[PDB]
């Protein structure tokens, strides 16, 4: 069994292996259009001998981490092993060669959604962000006394399809990732794809409509079998005003009972209403998974809290080295060392951490990441803490 | 129609109150026993002329917070207001009486468990913990090489009947509720009933176990209806290890499909396992909600983080005065000032910072708090942190 | 297989068919009440041969029919066949022997609750009352600015004890029987019965409450299952001011999101709210089944509308005669005669005009009763109709 | 804010605000062709400045009121309010100028279907038709032996495709709409619309069939996704051969285990059964929904019971004027009066009682309407009432 990048015959079998192995393929369309972020040698096959029996890839992301710093990002992706093949050791070759590419890449991070929440951890992906979704029964719904945008004049939002706007999208998104750590840069394809599926499907999805505000927007249909229920697709803003604007648009939907949207954990809207109870987490789910490729770029490129005094560690990483670590100033340096590790834990325990998802607190507590210093635990919680809470851009 | 403490002949009258109002009413010899709780004048009637149409009392609570403080707490409880006189004043007159009688007898906090998301919030009261339940599919459930307590001998939790180990059950709970914030003292009373409601009811609830350990207890029962379902309803642990013993002990119930426990959103549980997405996030609600009776001695009696550096401000609560508050070295200063207001909100969103339970920037962000300057926002969030992360003890 | 009346020792016997032929019997206790209610000679057995494989009695009613009349009413109850006898005659044999009992002891009308629908047209039943269940979300629940009772003052409803006001129910029940058609006298017993009901089982249903008023009561408990319905049991008003008072007390139930109740089609209840809809019909079902036994005592028994004007015509009853029927102010004469009939019907089909129900013209449309003149339906439509609703008092 | 008639221009985002505001909208093309039935100066537009934020129009259709008798009816229809203008004023804005059109051109009448039972009351509209959802379990349905049509020979319905019969259909929805209260003229365009709406739709509404009858018709197809449920769209019969001879065939579809229809209280099937109880009540709501716009011109128009004899009183509507209203041989005269007032309801009510499908008592228990007269309620009863019964023709 050879190991092996795709020439273009290979493709029609990949897609056929990709159509009987996810739950709901995309189609080779639409992936055709995402292949344009692969770059050359992004992929491999494994080919039985000669049909293709295993593949996986990676795309070429932005992404944004605290203090608003992007990194470059190796998206993996469109990674199956055939059903006739399992347990023949086919996705840790897969997994180990792309790696092996990405780091002689110069990636300082890999990323990717979960298929389940068991496969990834020990080839040293983390969970790094956090899925919410909020229920809200809007028949009861009223906004509080402080929320913004409530005066007595006209109305700052004002629905509409969403392709004769695509600019104002485009502009409004562009700033959001920009500022949010687990932003990520949104090319034009990726535009394409998105309008195309806001478009209603015979037996499908049905239409999507717009809220636009100058400062941001939200894309929302009703549900396919309950009539009753508005699902949020997505919802961009960069101010206050906006959230509430947009918010006060959705509650104003008379002919729902309930609106829905994949969300994070610190999402205002809950304080924004009378009753926070209202607001009801219906789902829960990790979301970007993290692997840092190479442990002192990671670290160095991020800001870091200016809130914690300056301090200086030791910490292993299991198989990515030893390093002395000093934060001060909202800023890391990160250096070889073999002095004694003050602090130990698996790679992807340190992906956890990297976007403040995670507390370091909370991981010691599970035995995920080992010191025997409480003060070292209270500042590593409080150095990786986010002034801008970690949200997920879109799944790929 | 007149208010005022009830008498020995008034209690039938609001028993049969309750027993109409409530959704389940724990029952006259049950609420006997929580009544030996409420202080003399700490109870308060509203008498149709003559038969009760409204009540409501305040019990003597500790309640730990953040740097392991214990303030005196007046917990309310046992209200209501008759079907028959809805709409006339009487929670208001109620809430308002014993709010006088609070302050007056040196209260610096009040707290409640909210029947309803909707009502406290006008009465100064924010919800200041959060109850995350888990449901834990076992079957699937593998502890990850980290995970505490699994090298290769005896085991250290033990299995047994709650009533034969009642010592150990108040003694590990004492342990936990003086160190965690959130924590409450369960007087002897209270562990009499909870080890009442330990017992099988004939078409009831069935019987409990408890698991216990040295630094840690587990109590559990089958569900009444779904015999495939564990329901946990108190597990209290001072050390990881215990916490991690008690969930190997729980993951081997191997007559059960699944294992709930209402617990709170750092919970270390997900993170002990291989599949973080096995701890399923199931259901998700404010717990302890908080009055600050007392600004100027309830900031000044919490302990703050040590991260965040010496800095001052002024806050304005909304009708509960303006102060100059300045934070350094882990203790607040709060004085009276006359001085322009850097920071201002109303009285329920000091109870919600209280505890570290929601952040200051969230907050801001749906313009329940507002302030012009960020880094005083960062500063706040970093203040108001708590080490230990915030807990619900028990319901009342 | 002989049949007879039963002595003393055949009731064992008896209780043991009814316990396991019952959906749910009621059990000895309770029907040994009930059988008070049961004249010397009212009930038969069929023995095998010996143990009892068939049973029916009547209990001696007291019947409201239209204009106030009350007439002496045999209600059949009690009926079983063995599994192990079916399809040999047996009910057919009881019903038979039951009906020469009641008609030889001057009963001018029979009356039961039908188990199945299909079963008790032949014997000359015909169902006369209407049984509408509403349930009402009482969460968006708000009475229009026209209903009774909601001034600045006091409220005129209690909430107490069922068993505490016991002669306050009997006398508001009793002024209510003799004014609806379909009221039935509650003799002491039953309410001994119907008050022992009102007490929490364990294991069963939840402890009874009573919200009264001088002119109407109204019975409820919640659900067993869903805790936030509460289900009455009974709600009987004699003023309108009474009706729209206790719905105001019921719709205070903060409690619960639902209300449902077991009433008829001319409820007020949805007319009192601000949107009709919440009212809503989940079941509907015929109530109390009609035998008329002498055609022409009940006919001329029975008060009509004053509105037709005076009106004669020939009424042959399929085996029960032909008469002359005239009526006018009120009242009718019914006479045998052998002139040409102008209307014909099923003796079920009086049973179900009887109480005024059901249409004439709505009966003719299902050709269930025969004539040639449209104008006939009409009078007759009017003169059958009830200045007061029918209504269904209590099961048997 | 600015309110006007359309243009055609205003079209495209009328649509738009149509599309984003209903549960499911019918679409642009359907849209179109009732817009035919819309008169100019019909239709009203509220812009925001310049988007449109809100509309409102009425079709101008024939309504058949008791006694035969066809008025010139106003059909509110296609009514919205942008999500982002609620709360703004703009509803009664455009239905007050809307009323003042209808009244000023001539109708006699308004009328609409209500998207919620709370929003049109205050607007003066009543609801004046009820809708039944029978569904039958024909597994065991068995006609009556009185039944008509089950003699011994052919079928007298034949099984058709609807669009082949369309003439048919037509003339003898014609017949029907005219000799019954509630009955619409349905243009040439609507029945385009309805036979479109026969044929299957990929991933939509399966085909419909059609029972014909020379003096009835019923159009149905098999539900979505319960395939063992048959939905009846529409029955329509002049005679009760062609009823029961209809449902006889549709009794007679073996494959299906149910048949559910949306009909009126006094259909006669549940008499056409030996079991009545099988034509079970599964869903009841308001169906057309009245507003009387000129009181003496709508009383006069409609005709009224003979039974009643002739009688005199004074009714006041609550901004609508007090008339002497004179009733007699069938005829209304109703002229102004200052004379004072017998009887006392708000506009809405007397829209309920027009058609006959509420009575005057049952109103009078809510307080809807005010009288110190109970033998004048038992007249207005008795008067108001229709010989045929009262039924709902198309939504709209
Ligand atoms: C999981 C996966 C790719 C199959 O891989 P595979 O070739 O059977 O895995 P390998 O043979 O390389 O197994 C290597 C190790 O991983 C483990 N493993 C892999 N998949 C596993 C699974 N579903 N359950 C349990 N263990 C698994 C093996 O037990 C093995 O353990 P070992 O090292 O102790 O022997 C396949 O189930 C799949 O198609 N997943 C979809 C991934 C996805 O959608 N990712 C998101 C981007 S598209
Ligand atoms: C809510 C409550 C006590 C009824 O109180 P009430 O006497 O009707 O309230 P009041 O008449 O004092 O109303 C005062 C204000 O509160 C508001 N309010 C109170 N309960 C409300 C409810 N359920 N919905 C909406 N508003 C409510 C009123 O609108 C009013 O507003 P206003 O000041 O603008 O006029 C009752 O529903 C109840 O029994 N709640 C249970 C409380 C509980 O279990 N607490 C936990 C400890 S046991
Ligand atoms: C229905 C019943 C009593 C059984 O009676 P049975 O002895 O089998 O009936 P018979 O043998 O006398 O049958 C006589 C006729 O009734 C019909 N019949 C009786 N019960 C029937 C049923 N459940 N289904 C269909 N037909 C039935 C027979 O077909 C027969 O028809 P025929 O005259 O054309 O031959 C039995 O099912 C029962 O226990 N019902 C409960 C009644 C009840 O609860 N009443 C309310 C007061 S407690
Ligand atoms: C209801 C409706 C049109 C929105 O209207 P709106 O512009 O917000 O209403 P207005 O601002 O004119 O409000 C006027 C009054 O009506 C009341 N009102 C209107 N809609 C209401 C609703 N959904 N709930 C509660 N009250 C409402 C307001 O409280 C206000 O009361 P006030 O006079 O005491 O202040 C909107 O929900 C809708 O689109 N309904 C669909 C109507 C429909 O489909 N009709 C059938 C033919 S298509
Ligand atoms: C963008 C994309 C794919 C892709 C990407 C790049 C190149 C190519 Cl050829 C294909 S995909 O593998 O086809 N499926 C895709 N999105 C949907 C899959 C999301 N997963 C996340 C993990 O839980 C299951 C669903
Ligand atoms: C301890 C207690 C009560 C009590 C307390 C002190 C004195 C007396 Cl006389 C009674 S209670 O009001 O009867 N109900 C109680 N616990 C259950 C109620 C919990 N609520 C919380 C809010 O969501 C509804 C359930
Ligand atoms: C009052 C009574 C009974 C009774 C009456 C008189 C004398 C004796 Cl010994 C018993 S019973 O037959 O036991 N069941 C009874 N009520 C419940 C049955 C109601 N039926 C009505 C039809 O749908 C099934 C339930
Ligand atoms: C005929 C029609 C519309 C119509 C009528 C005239 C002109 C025009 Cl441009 C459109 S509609 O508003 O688009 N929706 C319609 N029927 C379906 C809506 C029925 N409502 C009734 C109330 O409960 C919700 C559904």
């Amino acid at each position: 069994v050879t190991l092996c990048s795709p020439t273009e015959d290979d493709w029609p079998g990949m897609f056929l292996l990709a159509a009987a192995s996810f739950t709901d393929f995309i189609g080779p369309e639409s992936a055709t259009a995402w292949r344009t972020l692969v770059p050359t040698d992004g992929a491999v096959v494994v080919r039985d001998g000669s049909e293709v029996v295993g593949m996986a890839l990676y795309m070429d992301l932005r992404l944004t981490v605290p203090g608003e710093v992007v990194l470059p990002t190796a998206g993996l992706s469109f990674v199956a092993v055939a059903p006739t093949h399992r347990r023949r050791g086919l996705l840790r070759a897969m997994c180990a060669e792309l790696h092996r590419r990405i780091a002689d890449s110069g990636y300082p991070v890999a990323a990717l959604h979960a298929s389940e929440g068991g496969i990834y951890g020990r080839f040293g992906y983390g969970p790094a962000t956090t899925l919410h979704e909020l229920t809200v029964d809007r028949r009861f719904a009223r906004f509080h006394a402080d929320a913004p945008g409530g005066g007595l004049g006209g109305s700052s939002v004002r629905l509409v399809r969403p392709t004769e706007h695509r600019g104002e999208f485009e502009a409004i998104y562009e700033r959001w990732r920009q500022q949010v750590p687990g932003g990520l840069l949104r090319p034009q394809v990726l535009w394409d794809e998105l309008l195309a599926e806001a478009k209603a499907a015979p037996g499908g999805d049905r239409e999507s409509f717009a809220l636009l505000h100058p400062d941001g927007y939200a894309l929302y249909r009703v549900d396919r079998t309950d009539l009753k229920l508005a699902r949020v697709s997505e919802l961009r803003a960069v101010t206050a005003d906006a959230h509430c604007a947009l918010w006060r648009a959705l509650i104003g939907l008379d002919s729902m009972e309930r609106i829905s949207i994949i969300t994070h954990p610190q999402d205002p809207l809950p304080h924004l209403l009378t009753d926070t109870r209202l607001a009801r987490t219906t789902w829960r789910q990790d979301g970007l998974w993290l692997r840092i490729m190479n442990v002192p770029a990671a670290l160095e490129a991020r800001g870091y809290a200016h809130e914690v005094g300056e301090f200086s560690t030791v910490l292993e990483v299991s198989d990515g080295g030893r390093f002395a670590l000093k934060i001060g100033d909202g800023r890391a340096r990160c250096t070889p060392t073999d002095a004694a590790a003050e602090i130990e834990m698996d790679r992807d325990v340190l992906g956890s951490l990297y976007l403040g998802a995670h507390r370091a607190s909370t991981l010691a507590a599970a035995n995920r990441l080992r010191t025997k210093d409480s003060q070292l635990l209270r500042r590593l919680d409080a150095a990786f803490a986010s002034d801008v809470p970690v949200q997920t851009a879109f799944e790929f």
